[PDB]
C-alpha cells in the first residue's frame, strides 16, 4: 500500500526499486530515463556492475529536467569485495558517487561478506580458481562504512547476503556505532528465506529482495533450471488476479514488508513492473507463493565456496 518503509536512520526508503545489474551501458540511460519517468525513485546500483557512469548520467539528466528533485531519489550502491581494507573504502564509495554524479547515497552496502585481495581484478584468483581472500573482517570494514556516514557521502549503511550469524556478528560489534539499515538478499518463491527474514526484521533491519523474477538473464542460467515467470501455478495467481506473472512476483515481496528491485531494460516491463499498487494478494496466496519454495539459489559462486566469510554453508 505506502509506498515507502521507513529505516532504522529514521530516512523512508521506496519499496519499489529498478535494478541494474546486466543492463547493458548502451541501453541503462534510458532504462533509467523511463523508470524515473513512469514513477521510479529507487535505483540499486553496483560498481561491479560496470555501468554507473551510464545509471548516472540518466540520474542527472531527470533532475536537471526538474522531473524529480534529489531529495525525493534513494540511490543505492554497493562496496565491491576488493575494497573490503579500511584504506580503500572511501576511495570506492567517492568513485561510484562520481560516477552516479551525486553528492550522496542515500544507502550503501557492503555487497558481499568476502573480501578479496586488492587489485584491478574484481576476482582475484589463484591458478586453481580459487578467490584469494583479503585479512580484512566484516568488523572492520564495518567501522569503515560508519566513518562515510559520519563524513556525510552516505545517509544510510547496510549489508547484503549476510547470513544470520554474520549480521549478529555486526549486531555485536564492539563500540557499534550504527546497526545496518537493510541487508538485501536473493528471496523469490523459490528460495523465500523466512529464517533469515524475520532475523532481521526482528532486529529493526529491513530486507530487500533481489532477484525477484528469478534473474532468467543470469549469465550462468541452464535450461534445466526452474523458471518462475514460466511456472503454470504463478501464472494462475496472476490470472485470477487479471496481472501479470512478474506483477504477482513483484507483490509476493512487498506483502512481506520487503523492498524489492526488479531488473529491466524494456521500457514496456519497467512501466508494468511499477503498477503493483493497486492490488493485493489474498493470505492464502502468500502462503501459496511461500509454499513453492526449494531452496533454490542462483546468486552463488564455486570460487568462494572456501572463502572463510562464504555466506551459504550455514542454514541462514
Ligand atoms: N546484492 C546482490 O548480491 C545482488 C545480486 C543479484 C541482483 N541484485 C540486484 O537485484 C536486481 C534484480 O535481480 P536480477 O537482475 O538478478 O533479476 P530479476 O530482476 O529477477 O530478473 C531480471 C530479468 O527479468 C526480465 N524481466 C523483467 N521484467 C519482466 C517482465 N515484466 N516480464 C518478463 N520478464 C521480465 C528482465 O528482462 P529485460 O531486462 O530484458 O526486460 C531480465 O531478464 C539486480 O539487477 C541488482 O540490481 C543484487
Ligand atoms: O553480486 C551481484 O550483485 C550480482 O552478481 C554479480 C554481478 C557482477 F557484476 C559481477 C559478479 C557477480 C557475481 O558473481 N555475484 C555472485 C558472488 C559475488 C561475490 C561472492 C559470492 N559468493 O558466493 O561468495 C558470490
Amino acid at each position: 500500500m505506502a509506498s515507502r518503509i521507513l529505516l532504522n536512520n529514521g530516512a523512508k526508503m521506496p519499496i519499489l526499486g529498478l535494478g541494474t545489474w546486466k543492463s547493458p551501458p548502451g541501453q541503462v540511460t534510458e532504462a533509467v530515463k523511463v523508470a524515473i519517468d513512469v514513477g521510479y525513485r529507487h535505483i540499486d546500483c553496483a560498481h561491479v556492475y560496470q555501468n554507473e557512469n551510464e545509471v548516472g548520467v540518466a540520474i542527472q539528466e531527470k533532475l536537471r529536467e526538474q522531473v524529480v528533485k534529489r531529495e525525493e531519489l534513494f540511490i543505492v550502491s554497493k562496496l565491491w569485495c576488493t575494497y573490503h581494507e579500511k584504506g580503500l573504502v572511501k576511495g570506492a564509495c567517492q568513485k561510484t558517487l562520481s560516477d552516479l554524479k551525486l553528492d550522496y547515497l542515500d544507502l550503501y552496502l557492503i555487497h558481499w561478506p568476502t573480501g578479496f585481495k586488492p587489485g584491478k581484478e574484481f576476482f582475484p584468483l589463484d591458478e586453481s580458481g580459487n578467490v584469494v581472500p583479503s585479512d580484512t573482517n566484516i568488523l572492520d570494514t564495518w567501522a569503515a562504512m560508519e566513518e562515510l556516514v559520519d563524513e556525510g557521502l552516505v545517509k544510510a549503511i547496510g549489508i547484503s547476503n549476510f547470513n544470520h550469524l554474520q549480521v549478529e556478528m555486526i549486531l555485536n560489534k564492539p563500540g557499534l556505532k550504527y546497526k545496518p539499515a537493510v541487508n538485501q538478499i536473493e528471496c523469490h518463491p523459490y528460495l523465500t528465506q523466512e529464517k533469515l527474514i524475520q532475523y532481521c526484521q526482528s532486529k529493526g533491519i529491513v530486507v530487500t529482495a533481489y532477484s525477484p523474477l528469478g534473474s532468467p538473464d543470469r549469465p550462468w542460467a541452464k535450461p534445466e533450471d526452474p523458471s518462475l515467470l514460466e511456472d503454470p501455478r504463478i501464472k494462475a495467481i496472476a490470472a485470477k488476479h487479471n496481472k501479470t506473472t512478474a506483477q504477482v512476483l513483484i507483490r509476493f515481496p512487498m506483502q512481506r514488508n520487503l523492498v524489492v528491485i526488479p531488473k529491466s531494460v524494456t521500457p514496456e516491463r519497467i512501466a508494468e513492473n511499477f503498477k503493483v499498487f493497486d492490488f493485493e494478494l489474498s493470505s492464502q496466496d502468500m502462503t501459496t507463493l511461500l509454499s513453492y519454495n526449494r531452496n533454490w539459489r542462483v546468486c552463488a559462486l564455486l570460487s568462494c565456496t572456501s572463502h572463510k566469510d562464504y555466506p551459504f554453508h550455514e542454514e541462514f
